[PDB]
C-alpha cells in the first residue's frame, strides 16, 4: 500500500534553528505491520549548515520532531512544515491534506507514550549516517518512536556528533529502518 | 492477517535464555513477496543475563536464543521462546488458533543450507548493534544466523554479545531490522 | 507491484570484478511501492579479490561492481552482473523469458540525479558493514551508489572498501539490508 513522503526534491522544509533552514527527507512506505522507513537531511543554511566545533565547540547536537494527532496528521509544532507532508503522487504530493493516516503511525503497545511505568529502549533506533558522503565523517541518527508531549503519536530524529569537525556541511548520507504499526 | 507473524508487541515475557519465561522477545516478520523485514528487540526480565556486572561476572559475555521450525514453519517446543504467542497477527494481538503453515516466512534454504560438507557462506548471517537501555556508549552485537541449527527444517537464531566491561546494565534493549530471502 | 527481481539465491558465479565470472553477487530487490528493499551479499570465487593479503599487497583496498541500467530499467551488457540470471522470481529460479521493463524497481532520479555540473548531495549514498567469513572482527565497509554511473539511463553500484590489513583472508560476506526511493 501507499507511502507518505516528503517529495524528494532539495527544497527547504523544514525548521531546526531558523525558518526552512534544511530540508528532511522522508519515506513511509506501508507494508502491512511495519512501516518500511528512509531518511537523509541537507541543512541549507543557519546555526547548522556549516560545523565548526575549533570555532563553536558546544554544537555537537540538534532534533527534528514529527508530532502527530489521533488521526495521523502531522501537528504544527513538528520541525517539518505541514504543507510537505502527504501522500505520494508520482513525484509530488496529493493536491489536499490527508485526513487519516494511522496505518502509518508507530504502534502504542510496542512504543507507549510517557507515564509512570517503565520505560523500555526499544522505542529507539539507532543508525550511523556521514556528513559530505565521506566515510570519515560519522554522525549518529537516534530515532524514537512517540516520546514527545502535546500529541497522540511522534517520530523525533536527533543527530549529534562525537569528532571535531572543521568547516563540514551537514548533509547527509541516507538511512533506513522499519517500525511496528499502529495498525 | 497473513502477512505477518509475530510476538505480539506486548511486554510479557515469552523467552527462555537461562531460566524460564526471563525475557520478552519482540519479533515481527513481514512478508514483503520473496523477502521478510525483520523487526527484533529483547528486554531481560530476571535471571543470569537480566543485570550485567562483568566486573563480578566477568565471563557473562554472550548468550544465544534460537528458533526452531518443522517443515511446515511452526515453532518447535524446544526453542527458546514459547509456542504460545507466536502467531499470525490479529489487531495487537494474535489470530485464535495456532497456525498450520509459515513456510513463506521461513529463510530460503538455497540461499541459506542446513550444515553439512560443502562449503559454507557467510551469507546466512547478518550483523547488527544494538544499545543497551538507550545508551549511544552501551552497544552490544546481535548476529543472527539462518538455517544452521540442527533437529529442524529452519531456523533463526539470535546471538547477542559484548565486549566492553559492564557494570550493572539491564540486558534491554535498541530495535533492529534486518530482511532475509524467503523460501516461497 | 509485489514483484521480485534478483540474481537467484545460488552461488554459481555471475559477476565479473577482476576476470570473468570471479563472484556470486546475491543481489535482491522487491518492490514495496514506492521502496525497493534490497538484500546483498558478495562471494568472491576466483581471481585478484579472492584471497586477500595486505602484508604483500598493501595497496589492494577496494573494487567496485556495477549495474548499470536502460530507460527501460534492462540491465546493460557492459555491467559487472552479467544478464543471464538478473531476472524476475519464479520459485527458486527465474521467469523463462528476459524482462523488457522494471522501471518501477529503478532508483528515482528526482532523489538520486545523474551527474552534472550541479552539486551531489550525499543522499544518493548508503553505506553498511559486511563482515568477511562471518568474523566479527572481519570488517568491510560496503557503499552503495545511486544513479552516479554515465552511459545509462539508471545505476546501482556497489563499492566494497577495507581499512584493515588483511592476511589471506577470503572475500566472501554477510549480508546487508537497505532501501532506496523507486523511480514510478
Ligand atoms: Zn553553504
Ligand atoms: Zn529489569
Ligand atoms: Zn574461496
Amino acid at each position: 500500500t501507499r507511502t507518505l513522503w516528503t517529495t524528494p526534491d532539495t527544497s527547504p522544509n523544514c525548521t531546526i534553528a531558523q525558518d526552512k533552514d534544511s530540508k528532511l527527507t522522508l519515506v513511509l512506505t506501508k507494508c502491512g505491520s511495519q512501516i518500511l522507513a528512509n531518511v537523509s537531511l541537507i541543512v541549507v543554511a543557519g546555526k547548522y549548515h556549516i560545523i565548526n566545533n575549533k570555532t563553536n565547540p558546544k554544537i555537537k547536537s540538534f532534533t527534528i520532531k514529527l508530532l502527530f494527532n489521533k488521526n495521523g496528521v502531522l501537528l504544527d509544532n513538528s520541525n517539518l512544515g505541514k504543507a510537505y507532508w502527504n501522500f505520494r503522487s508520482g513525484n509530488s504530493n496529493v493536491s489536499t491534506a490527508y485526513e487519516k493516516a494511522i496505518g502509518f503511525m508507530p504502534n502504542l503497545v510496542a512504543y507507549p507514550k510517557p507515564s509512570n511505568s517503565k520505560k523500555y529502549a526499544r522505542d529507539i533506533v539507532y543508525g550511523t549516517i556521514y556528513l559530505g558522503g565521506k566515510p570519515d565523517q560519522p554522525a549518529v541518527i537516534k530515532t524514537t518512536f512517540n516520546q514527545e508531549t502535546g500529541c497522540e503519536y511522534s517520530i523525533t530524529f536527533n543527530f549529534s556528533w562525537s569528532k571535531t569537525y572543521e568547516n563540514v556541511e551537514f548533509e547527509t548520507t541516507s538511512f533506513t529502518f522499519s517500525y511496528i504499526a499502529q495498525e
